[PDB]
């Protein structure tokens, strides 16, 4: 009775078939989210503790931020493309909650080129049907578990994490204890 159904997880009622193994949710609009990768370092502490031949997705939603959260979705669409996650997942929070310096597509589009991604490449990939593909992909997993609020995490679509029940007087306690139970979840 360490872990329990209701307190550090809560368990699917309709579980989605064929779902990603661990499957994380954000939004660059989200202010715990923001804390939960720029300050907690959640999606990194957690991989770091997958067991073997387990795989981690990350997926942005539309749900914040109006037309410029689509546009963010897109986006990361483009940076799984490319795999540049680990090179504009740091501006893109930043650009928009940081500096408030994203306001269009176009701004977006800055972040990529400042981190190298050469102008041709972002926009052959933005207008790509791999992308639109990519962007269909992650409505379609937020969609299987009526997605309302992020961040959130899911494991094997059977699982949904609760840090609500978790102690936060300690950062690192809270994420350690956030990836032991993602862990213990993808061993169940
Ligand atoms: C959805 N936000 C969850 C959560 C739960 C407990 C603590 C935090 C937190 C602690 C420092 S920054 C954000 C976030």
């Amino acid at each position: 009775a360490q872990y329990e159904d209701g307190k550090q997880y809560t368990t699917l009622e309709k579980p989605v078939a064929g779902a990603p193994q661990v499957l994380e949710f954000f939004s660059f609009f989200c202010p715990h989210c923001y804390q939960f990768e720029e300050v907690l370092h959640i999606s990194d502490n957690v991989k770091k503790k997958l067991p073997e031949g387990v795989k981690m997705t990350k997926y942005h939603v539309n749900f914040m931020g109006g037309d410029l959260g689509k546009d963010l979705t897109q986006a990361w669409a483009v940076a799984m493309a490319l795999g540049v996650e680990d090179k504009v997942t740091v501006p893109l929070f930043e650009g928009v909650q940081k500096t408030q310096t994203i306001r269009s597509a176009s701004d977006i589009r800055d972040v990529f080129i400042n981190a190298g991604i050469k102008g041709e490449e972002y926009d052959a990939a933005w207008n790509s049907f791999v992308v639109k593909s990519l962007v269909a992909q992650q409505e379609k997993a937020a969609a299987d578990v009526q997605l309302r609020g992020v961040p959130a995490m899911f494991v094997n679509g059977k699982y949904q994490l609760n840090p609500q029940g978790m102690d936060t007087s300690n950062m690192d306690v809270f994420v350690q204890q956030y990836a032991d139970t993602v862990k213990y979840l993808s061993e169940k």
